[PDB]
Formats: structure tokens, C-alpha cells, sequence
């Protein structure tokens, strides 16, 4: 330190090296919008064709929830059992578990229960997948000539692009949205009753005529001695066309003519399944969901995927064009563009202050060099610890800019201050000054990392979120104190110009320094004043208590978000049709939505993706907006857009449709709110529990002063269609029940029977009824079952039919039957209270009605008892470190007492912008506190130094001190508030953040320092009046 | 963990070569303990129930969430879960001209779920209005309905 | 000792949806020993102070 | 019993599309035989956890 | 003809790697040695000399 003063170039060398490690770290540093934050989730999915909710819940869901024993780090297990036949089980693991190991344990316990599954399930697929709902991008595929439908495009998609997208640099997962080409045979009921045939015959013959066969080989080992030839013997080859499948035989008549497949049914390459139907601005389309590779850059992966599709553009068939519904990337480029703009800008501002206060280009050149470095190195230590450039890490940078700006400023300043005060040539001046501020600097380093490490240790997603800031800021701060201890003092001793004793350059400058006087004068004014406010004390203590209590009141009256919602260039409007609805109605309301966005939002909406998303009953639209430069105004922004759209779809519909903007980080605890799970625990019926849910509907709706908007999160029971087979009548006529059910099945749900091979890709082969013959209950008459002796039996001969109720979507929680209940706290009330009242209400519920929390309410139920313990540790560590630095167990209080003075002004302005006590606000709070304490510390120490090593009085000393510490406090807060300014007054992309950070900070700095430069010596002087008589006064000594 | 999964991997090379009785009755792979960490007991003071009832409660309400605790190698159940238990009468079987085969095959027929289907199932017909669930052969729930088999 | 505490929370959670009269009993558990045994090494260290 | 061009467009090419997002992969190379065998070799970044 | 390319692999890949490594390696190494001398010895000159 003292060391580098005489070793400047040693300093330059370390500077250089930190810079090149930095620049290197920066050239090759990953980017995404947000760092990985959600606890690891693996969902096992499988489909059981033709099945209803309880068929998949009771044949497969449960065989897996029973074989999933002994997998490491289970947090919770939750399953949907859809009436589409699909079952999805979500396993979330303890936050920070090896994603992979977990998944493989899961995939293997699955591979062991696999023989206890049904056969259709086994062949249809059980998949184990990591469940991030965050697709880097969705590319939509269209055709200008409108040549093809969706099934065609879709197959094209499955056949040409997924290969070259999944080879693209940075592309991790590639996902297919839609149904591929599968061989679709639509049976004709009358045509089949015609010939004495059933779906049995159809399937069975189809199996015969289409497979490969255990082949064999000539000259095969062991051959005969002297053998000569050895080659491949081709057998039954799988069929290529519809044209070959028409000709496969179903039944021979007496008079010889054969009855082919072509005869009895319509035969076509068809869709694998037609639940999900998609339009991109009215033109049919299929889609791709691309996920970013692990440890990969988002923006390049975007640019590379884009160059990859653009090259393939001309080989697209007739009229096909690529379009872009979803891309997190452009917003990322622009948020990042703005953070860099900030850091640089604050630098320029610091320059303008430093000049327009110290008015010497060299002095102003030093801090200019300090930060770029600390920046780079910070970029480097985070590079080392392996973080990424995301919103959390970069804004974690912004928040620390104040610490950097200040570290450099304090030093250059004190040095100049020493020359101006004493007339030493630059070096000896810097040695003296580093001599003054050194002990403080290590101290400040210890107190700062004392408030910033505790926030790292938080738990869950929130804790992750915090760790990003905590670390970002301990690194920036660390490197900046070292730069402050190694290089900058050396930079001062070297490139700094001597300033004549008693200079101050008072006046002299006709053009300029008409200000220096103004500031000198005002500086004595200032001292005059403070002495006066130590002349009587009481007022100002009261005043303090006033400020503290206000601080608290305001604190309570603050909102609690997690992360600000940002205009992200896209949003979605989701649709729910009444229970029982059909594809066409849902589809109707969607076309109306789409056209509306394209109509009354012609100047805004760029494109709409309408997803009629199976089940039928619900529909959904993903929405695109034009680039931010063409949607300038307030009514042109997402707030207003979504408002006018929900206004539209509110009254005028027979179907409920809302339009909303997304949370930033996708898997967000909704701030004030919770995920309740109501569980059945006694061998209870679905009926009883649903009715219990009704009960808690009545009990929670009866409490609006605590709970607000309590809801089930599923689809309620709908009527279903019971077909009771008189088994007796069936065993009577001679018909096989396996044949009745399997034919019925093949008729209305369908049967996956074989594979075929089109163009060199294996694809599915299904058989179902033609549309018009399996729609309305009377179609039951149209189908026939043949006995063992050979005759036709209509179904209405041996069955009775009716309607009833049932549940289409069967939910489970940690292995047991349950019903999920979302909810949030009354407009004023907190989530914790609400959760408690929910427990008191649900406690009213029956035996075998127990309750538990998950997800959001899980994360929020355990790691929230951590806040006070962590800031206890903080209060005590910070206190202990200061107790060491000053040699007092008591003087530390004079600096710890400032903490409210900054906090108060932050919340003030923060309420005045009606923002919210969120992460950005809070890390801001610390930062604010932190500088308030640094400056408090520099002042307290300076005072003390005067008292000791010069034997000056207490009151004089405080005066002297505060005097020499006026000019810098101002420079910094001046610089800071003036650089931060744009954060507060900026819209453009993502400025919800920019504003959220900026406000509390700027307000913070204002009241912080405007209070500090009066309350600190008061704090000092009073607190200092609880110490020894003799000494007291003080002013003799002995050096 | 790694060990467990490599071993489970070679086990999948033995799995299609094992018979179906074995396959469906259960094959387990465990990185577990040598001995018992602890034994949990389940009783009833009044003796309202027998023991097998208790056992059923143990495999039905309890055993599943215990074998999922992170850090639990294996659970052993002292007892059996309730299973639908059919004890044949041999002389009764020669009586009516029947054998256990009939028993199996018939039990398979009159007790399963079946690929049901959907009214208005996609693709519907143009102008269709109905879309609802078709309830099929339901698995039998009680002893009494097994009586009628 | 931890797998122990977790099995405790799951079981204590399962208590109420049990039928008539059911009670859990403890025949075997290596744990209370581990805690109380290392605990006496503690009482030692302290009194010894 | 199957042939080569059969195994490659039914088994091999199906597998190289699922090998997306494998970390520290250097190069991928696959054989597709009519001796019934289909074989895929993934060589990884020098020093990757095996 | 058009679209028929070349590669090295295995043995020849790793050797294309050592080739591709030669220049940067004497670059970084030469520039470190510079810093270290300019640092230990307080001179800008001794490194050029
Ligand atoms: C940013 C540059 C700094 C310069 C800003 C200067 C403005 C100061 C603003 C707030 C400080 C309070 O200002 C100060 O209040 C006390 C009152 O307690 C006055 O002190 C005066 O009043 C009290 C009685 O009322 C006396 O005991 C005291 O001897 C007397 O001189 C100060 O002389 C006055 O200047």
C-alpha cells in the first residue's frame, strides 16, 4: 500500500493482469436473461389412448407412485391424470440437487415398474423430463401459398428441421409442437357391418401384412466346407404407401372376390392426433420450442438458429416461410444494452463531477481508470465462480457502482485535500493520506461484506436470487477496496499534480471558479451550523426518533413484490370455454380474439399464435408485438394493451377470456399468495373431497378481510357417458367381451396397431372410425360385433346407455388423491397471515381431509424465518468489526446510528412512485445503508484521529473532521444521484427494473447524505459523552 | 448413486430375459444399508381390528411416504397389504367341470378398464356440439361383485 | 439422526387420518443412543471446563 | 435380421437427434450394420466426467 | 465437387489442436514473463531489453 506508492509499476502490472483476466472473462462470458433459479423438477409423462381420467389415474399413475421409492432428495410428487389419457407426474427435488442424477434415478425406478403397466402405455411411451417452462424460443412455420394444412407442415417439421436446429450452436433441447404424419384409417361402420367384419379383423390382418420378419443369411456360419456365397435375404418389408394398404385383405367371399381395406374405409396419411390446432394469423402452422444449451449463450444461439433457418429458406417446399412468435433474446440484447449504457454513463458523470470540483484533468483521470478495472476483475471473479451475465448479476453490478465510484473518490480526494491543506509534494501527500484512510478502508471492507454475505445464504428460489446479488457485490466491493489499496494510491503518487499550500484557487478563474468561493463560503457556513446543532442536542434526538418511527410506519405501509413485471415484447391471452365445449366453438372465440388484436391493435400487434389446445374445452393465444421503437406511448404499452383486451372479452362473451403479461422469471411465487393442496387421507371417495372443496369455498369466501380470490386450479366434474355392457347378453349371443370392448375402443378412441415406413422415417399407424360415425350416442347402433359362430350383433342389443357425472382431470399430491387450491391475501394482508387463516378454515374440514403446502407456499413456508437471523448476524458482525477498528466497544454506535437516516428517504420516494418492496429495492436498501455507513465511518474515524493523535478537543475535532469530509461526501452523492438519475426516469425496454432500482437509491442518497452531514457529528458527540472523566476536553497531549 | 445406476443398467440387460411372474411381482435396485436403521411399530390398543387390517393400513396410508424419505434405503413391511384373496374349493372345482385356468381367464375378462373413447372425439364432424367422456368396462371394486363372476 | 427427524415429521403428519385407537410403538431405533451418547461427551467437555 | 439402410433411418438417425444438449461433446460418429447391429460412438471434451 | 468436405479426427484432431495451440501459447507465455519481469524489476525497459 505504502508499498506500491513507490512501486507504481508493480501496481500497473497487477492492474493489467486483472484487466486481461477481466477482458478475457468478458469476451467469453455466457449470457441469458436470468440465472437458473427454480428447484429441480422432473416430470414423467405417459399416454393411455382412449382412457378417461380414472383409467390413467388407476392403471399407470398409481403403479408409478408406488414404484418411485428411494430416490435421493425428494421435495414433492404431484400428478395430473387428464381425460385425454395423458398422465403427468411432477417431482420437484431440493433446490441445488444434481438435476441429472435425480432424473436418472427417476427414469430407472420407472424402467422397473414398466412391466406392471398396461401394454398400450408401454408401447406409447413413458418419458422422464426436466421441467423448465422456459423455452428460449418458439419458431412458427407457415406456407404463403397456403398449400398445406397443419398435419402436412407438421410432418415437414418433424422430417426436415428438428435435425438441423438441434445441431445449431447453443441449442440444448429441441421440442416438437403438433402431430406428425401417421397412417390414419377411418373405418366405415355400414361398410363394415356389410361384410361380416369387426375392427378385430382390421387390426389383425393389418398386423399380418405389415412388419419385418426374422430373416436369415446364405453361407451363414458355420457353413459347409468349401462354401462360396454370403449375402442378405430380404423378407416381409414394411409397406410404403396408402396405395399398398388399400389392397390388404380382410375377408374372402364365397364367389371368390376379395374384400380389401380400401373397400371398407377411407385410407390416408393423417395426423397422429388432432386435439391441438394452431394458427399463426389465421394461417395454419406447426411449431418448434427451442431450449438453450446448458452453460450456453442465448443471443448467439438465437443468431445461429436464425442464420441456420435462413440458409434452409430456399429449400423449403412451395410457399413455406419461417416466422418468429417467441424469442426471449431481443429483449435480452436491449436490457443488457441499457445496463452497459448505465455503468459507462455513471463513469462519465463521475468525471463531470470530479472535474467540475477538483478542476484538474489528471485528478479526474484517476478514478476514471479505477472502475474499468474493478469492473473487469469483478467480471472475472464472477467469471471464476462461474456466473453468467443475466438481469440479476448485471443489476447486481449497478447497485455496487456506488461503492466503486465512492472507493476511488474518497482516496483521490483525501490526497488532494492533504496537499491543499499542507503543501506537501504529491507523494508524501499520498502516503500521509493513505495513512489516514487505510485502517478505515479495511474496516469498511469488513462491514460491507458483513451486510452482503448474510443475504447470500438465503434458501430456495429466493435464496438463489439473492446469492446472485450478494456475490456480485462482495466481488465488486472487494476488488474495489484492493484497487483502493494497491493501484490508485500509486496512481495518485504518480500522475497527480502538486497544489500550493493554502491554495484552494479561490477566485482567480474569471470564466470558471466563481464557484470555488461559493463552496468555500458555504463550507464554513456549514461548520458554523453544525457546531450550533451540537450546542443543544435534545431537539435533534427527538427529531431522530421522529425519523426512525416514520421509517418504520412507512416500512409497514410498503408493498411486497418479488420481481417487477416488464414489457417483454410479447404476452398471452388465455381462453376458457364452458365445460363440455367443442373444438369449433373454442376455435370461434379464438378467431374473434385474433382478428381483434389485428383490428383495434393494428398499430401495435405484430402477430398472434392461436392455440386451440387440447382439451378442446380450453383455447389459448400467444401474442406478438412490433419492435419497441414503433410502440412509443403509454396506451401503446402492454399494461394498456392487456387492459383493453380484457375489457373486450369481458362482457361480450359466452366464454371467459383474459389477456395478461407474464412474470419476468417464469416460475414466480406470485408475491402475496400461495399454492394450497387439500388432501384426502382416509379411503375416501372423490365425491366427498370435491364436496369438501365446496365447503372450504364457502369458508374462505366468507373471509374477505384476510383471504382474497380463493380458487380450485383444475377443471370441475363434467357429465360423462356411461355405457353399461350386459355381459350376460354378450356371453349369451356368443360374442367375446374382449372383442366388444376392443372393437368399441378401436371405434371411438382408436388403437395404435402398427408402424409403417414413409420416405425413410418410421411413423405411426392407427385405425379409428370416420368422423361422422362416432359422434352422437345414436352412432352406437352403427357398429357390430360378431360372435364365435359368425353372426352380426348391433350394440343396442346387449348394452344400456346413459349420462352421469365424473371428473376429467384427476389430481394427486405426494402419492394420495388431492385437490389443488390457489389463493392470495386480502388487498392489505400478508401471505403469512393468509396462510395461517387458511389453516384455521381448512381445519373445519373432515377426517381424511388434511392439508399441505407446495411450490410457492412450500418455498415461502420454510426459508422466511431466515430474514431476522441473518440480519442479526449482520448487526453483530458489523458491530464487532467496527469495535475492532475504532478501539471502542462504544464508538461503533456513532456510525451504526446513521442506518435509519438513509432508509427513511428511500421509502419516502419509493412510496411517492408507488413501487414495491422488491429485491431491487432491498439490495438497493443495503447499498444505501452501506454508503451511509462508509461515510459515517470516515467521519467518525477522522474525528477520533484528531482527538487522539493531535489531542484536539471533541467539539473542535468533530468540526475539523466533518469539514474535511464535506467536499468528498458531496462529490460522490452528487455523482451517484446524477448517474442514477436515468434509471429513475427511463422507460424503453425493461425499465420496470431500472426505475425500481433507481428510485429507492436516489431518494436514499438524498436523505442519507442530507441528513448525514448533520446527524453524524451529533451521533458522534453524544455517544462520545459516555466515556471517562479525564480525559474529556481535551487539548494537550504528547506525540 | 452412480454405482446404483450402472448396476441397474446391467440389470436392464437381464430384464427381457426374465419371466413375467417375476417382472410383474417386482425387481428392486437399492443402495441401502447393511442392517436396520430403525423399526416403526403400528398397533391398536382396543384390538378393534385384527392384525391384517392394521397391516393393510400400513401399506395403504403409510409405507409409500416412508420409502420416499430422502436418505431411506429400504423399508421392510412386517405383514402384507390387502389384496383381493380368492381361495378355491377343489372338490367344488371338479364338481362343476372347471379348472383354475378358467378362473384366471375369466377373471381377466370381467375385471379391467378398457380403451373407452370420446363423444365428439377429434376429429369431430363440422358443426359438432358434443364432447364428453365414454365410460367403459370398469374394474370391480368390492368382494360382492367378485361373487357374481 | 436426520433421516430419523424426517421420518418423524412424515409420521407425525400421518397420525390424524388413522382409524379407531391406532398407536405407534418403538421396539428398535439406533438413534436415541447416538444423540444421548455423544451428549454425555458434551456434558463432560463443559463440566470439565 | 435387418439390413443397413434399414437400421440407419429407423434406429441410428433417431438417436443422433436426441443427442442434442450433451455437454462437453467433441464429435459424434455412428455405424449402421445389416449384421443386425447399430453402433453410436460419442467422444467428449478432454477430461469430461465419464 | 460442391459440398464434399474434409476433417481430421482422433489422432489427427488432437494434433490439429496442438498446431492451433502453438501461437497463442507462446503469446500468452511470452507476455506473462514480461509482466513478471516488469513487476519484480521495477522496469519497463528491462522487459524490452
Ligand atoms: C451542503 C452544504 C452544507 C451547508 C448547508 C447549511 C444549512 C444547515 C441546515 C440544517 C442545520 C441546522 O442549522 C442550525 O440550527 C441550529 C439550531 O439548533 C442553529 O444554532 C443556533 O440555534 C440554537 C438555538 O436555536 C443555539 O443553541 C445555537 O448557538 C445557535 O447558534 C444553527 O446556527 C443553525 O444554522
Amino acid at each position: 500500500p505504502n508499498f506500491f506508492i513507490d512501486r507504481p509499476i508493480f501496481a500497473w502490472v497487477i492492474a493489467i493482469i486483472i484487466m486481461l483476466a477481466g477482458g478475457l472473462a468478458i469476451l467469453k462470458l455466457p449470457v441469458a436473461q436470468y440465472p437458473t433459479i427454480a428447484p429441480p423438477a422432473v416430470t414423467i409423462s405417459a399416454s393411455y389412448p382412449g382412457a378417461d381420467a380414472k383409467t390413467v389415474q388407476d392403471t399407470v399413475t398409481q403403479v408409478i407412485e408406488q414404484n418411485m421409492n428411494g430416490i435421493d432428495n425428494l421435495m414433492y410428487m404431484s400428478s395430473n391424470s387428464d381425460s385425454t389419457g395423458t398422465v403427468q407426474i411432477t417431482l420437484t427435488f431440493e433446490s441445488g440437487t444434481d438435476a441429472d442424477i435425480a432424473q436418472v434415478q427417476v427414469q430407472n425406478k420407472l424402467q422397473l415398474a414398466m412391466p406392471l403397466l398396461p401394454q398400450e402405455v408401454q408401447q406409447q411411451g413413458v418419458s422422464v423430463e426436466k421441467s423448465s417452462s422456459s423455452f428460449l424460443m418458439v419458431v412458427g412455420v407457415i406456407n404463403t401459398d397456403g398449400t398445406m394444412t397443419q398435419e402436412d407442415i407438421s410432418d415437414y417439421v418433424a422430417a426436415n428441421m428438428k435435425d438441423a436446429i438441434s445441431r445449431t450452436s447453443g441449442v440444448g433441447d429441441v421440442q416438437l409442437f403438433g402431430s406428425q404424419y401417421a397412417m390414419r384409417i377411418w373405418m366405415n361402420p355400414n361398410e363394415l357391418n356389410k361384410f361380416q367384419l369387426t375392427p378385430v379383423d382390421v387390426i389383425t390382418a393389418i398386423k399380418a401384412q405389415n412388419a419385418q420378419v426374422a430373416a436369415g443369411q446364405l453361407g451363414g456360419t458355420p457353413p459347409v466346407k468349401g462354401q462360396q456365397l454370403n449375402a442378405s435375404i430380404i423378407a416381409q418389408t414394411r409397406l410404403t404407401s396408402t396405395e399398398e394398404f388399400g389392397k390388404i385383405l380382410l375377408k374372402v367371399n364365397q364367389d371368390g372376390s376379395r374384400v380389401l381395406l380400401r373397400d371398407v374405409a377411407k385410407i390416408e396419411l393423417g395426423g397422429e392426433n388432432y386435439d391441438i390446432i394452431a394458427e399463426f394469423n389465421g394461417q395454419p402452422a406447426s411449431g418448434l420450442g427451442i431450449k438453450l444449451a446448458t452453460g450456453a449463450n442465448a443471443l448467439d444461439t438465437a443468431a445461429a438458429i436464425r442464420a441456420e433457418l435462413a440458409k434452409m429458406e430456399p429449400f423449403f417446399p412451395s410457399g413455406l416461410k419461417i416466422v418468429y412468435p417467441y424469442d426471449t433474446t431481443p429483449f435480452v440484447k436491449i436490457s443488457i444494452h441499457e445496463v452497459v449504457k448505465t455503468l459507462v454513463e455513471a463513469i462519465i458523470l463521475v468525471f463531470l463531477v470530479m472535474y467540475l470540483f477538483l478542476q484538474n484533468f489528471r485528478a479526474t483521470l484517476i478514478p476514471t481508470i479505477a472502475v474499468p478495472v474493478v469492473l473487469l476483475g469483478t467480471f472475472a471473479v464472477l467469471a471464476a465462480f462461474g456466473f453468467s451475465i443475466n438481469t440479476l448479476t448485471m443489476f447486481g453490478m449497478v447497485l455496487a457502482i456506488g461503492l466503486l465510484v465512492d472507493d476511488a473518490i474518497v482516496v483521490v480526494e483525501n490526497v488532494e485535500r492533504v496537499m491543499a491543506e499542507e503543501g506537501l509534494p504529491p507523494k508524501e501527500a499520498t502516503r500521509k493520506s493513505m495513512g489516514q484512510i487505510q485502517g478505515a478502508l479495511v474496516g469498511i471492507a469488513m462491514v460491507l461484506s458483513a451486510v452482503f454475505v448474510p443475504m447470500a445464504f438465503f434458501g430456495g428460489s429466493t435464496g438463489a436470487i439473492y446469492r446472485q446479488f450478494s456475490i456480485t457485490i462482495v466481488s465488486a466491493m472487494a476488488l474495489s477496496v484492493l484497487v483502493a489499496l494497491i493501484l490508485t494510491p500509486a496512481l495518485c503518487a504518480t500522475m497527480l499534480k502538486p497544489i500550493a499550500k493554502g491554495d484552494h484557487g479561490e477566485g482567480k478563474k474569471g470564466f470558471f471558479g466563481w464557484f470555488n468561493r461559493m463552496f468555500e463560503k458555504s463550507t464554513h457556513h456549514y461548520t458554523d451550523s453544525v457546531g450550533g446543532i451540537l450546542r443543544s442536542t435534545g431537539r435533534y434526538l427527538v427529531l431522530y426518533l421522529i425519523i426512525v418511527v416514520g421509517m418504520a410506519y412507512l416500512f409497514v405501509r410498503l408493498p411486497s413484490s418479488f420481481l417487477p413485471d416488464e414489457d417483454q415484447g410479447v404476452f398471452m391471452t388465455m381462453v376458457q370455454l364452458p365445460a363440455g365445449a367443442t373444438q369449433e366453438r373454442t376455435q370461434k372465440v379464438l378467431n374473434e380474439v385474433t382478428h381483434y388484436y389485428l383490428t383495434k391493435e393494428k398499430n401495435n400487434v405484430e402477430s398472434v399464435f392461436a392455440v386451440n389446445g387440447g382439451g378442446q374445452n380450453t383455447g389459448i393465444a400467444f401474442v406478438s408485438l412490433k419492435d419497441w421503437a414503433d410502440r412509443p406511448g403509454e396506451e401503446n404499452k402492454v399494461e394498456a394493451i392487456t387492459m383493453r383486451a380484457t375489457r373486450a372479452f369481458s362482457q361480450i362473451k359466452d366464454a371467459m377470456v383474459f389477456a395478461f403479461n407474464l412474470p419476468a422469471i417464469v416460475e414466480l411465487g406470485t408475491a402475496t399468495g400461495f399454492d394450497f393442496e387439500l388432501i384426502d387421507q382416509a379411503g375416501l371417495g372423490h365425491e366427498k373431497l370435491t364436496q369438501a372443496r365446496n365447503q372450504l369455498l364457502a369458508e374462505a369466501a366468507k373471509h374477505p378481510d384476510m383471504l382474497t380470490s380463493v380458487r380450485p386450479n383444475g377443471l370441475e366434474d363434467t357429465p360423462q357417458f356411461k355405457i353399461d355392457i350386459d355381459q350376460e347378453k354378450a356371453q349369451a349371443l356368443g360374442v367375446s367381451i374382449n372383442d366388444i370392448n376392443t372393437t368399441l375402443g378401436a371405434a371411438w378412441g382408436g388403437s395404435y396397431v402398427n408402424d409403417f415406413i414413409d420416405r425413410g422415417r418410421v411413423k405411426k399407424v392407427y385405425v379409428m372410425s370416420e368422423a361422422k360415425y362416432r359422434m352422437l350416442p345414436d352412432d352406437i347402433g352403427d357398429w357390430y360385433v360378431r360372435a364365435a359362430d359368425g353372426q352380426m350383433v348391433p350394440f343396442s342389443a346387449f348394452s344400456s346407455s346413459r349420462w352421469e357425472y365424473g371428473s376429467p382431470r384427476l389430481e394427486r399430491y405426494n402419492g394420495l388423491p388431492s385437490m389443488e387450491i390457489l389463493g392470495q391475501a386480502a388487498p392489505g394482508k400478508s401471505t403469512g397471515e393468509a396462510m395461517e387463516l387458511m389453516e384455521q378454515l381448512a381445519s373445519k374440514l373432515p377426517t381424511g381431509v388434511g392439508y399441505d403446502w407446495t411450490g410457492m407456499s412450500y418455498q415461502e413456508r420454510l426459508s422466511g424465518n431466515q430474514a431476522p437471523s441473518l440480519y442479526a448476524i449482520s448487526l453483530i458482525v458489523v458491530f464487532l468489526c467496527l469495535a475492532a477498528l475504532y478501539e471502542s466497544w462504544s464508538i461503533p454506535f456513532s456510525v451504526m446510528l446513521v442506518v435509519p437516516l438513509g432508509v427513511i428517504g428511500a421509502l419516502l420516494a419509493a412510496t411517492f412512485r408507488g413501487l414495491t418492496n422488491d429485491v431491487y429495492f432491498q439490495v438497493g436498501l443495503l447499498t444505501t445503508i452501506g454508503l451511509s455507513a462508509k461515510n459515517a465511518i470516515l467521519i467518525v474515524e477522522f474525528a477520533k484521529d484528531l482527538m487522539d493523535k493531535e489531542g484536539k478537543g471533541l467539539i473542535e475535532a468533530t468540526l475539523d473532521a466533518v469539514r474535511m469530509r464535506l467536499r468528498p461526501i458531496l462529490m460522490t452523492s452528487l455523482a451517484f444521484i446524477l448517474g442514477v438519475m436515468p434509471l429513475v426516469i427511463s422507460t424503453g425496454a425493461g425499465s420496470g427494473a431500472q426505475n425500481a432500482v433507481g428510485t429507492g437509491v436516489m431518494g436514499g442518497m438524498v436523505t442519507a447524505t442530507v441528513l448525514a452531514i448533520f446527524f453524524v457529528p451529533v451521533f458522534f458527540v453524544v455517544v462520545r459523552r459516555r466515556f471517562s472523566r479525564k480525559n474529556e476536553d481535551i487539548e494537550h497531549s504528547h506525540t
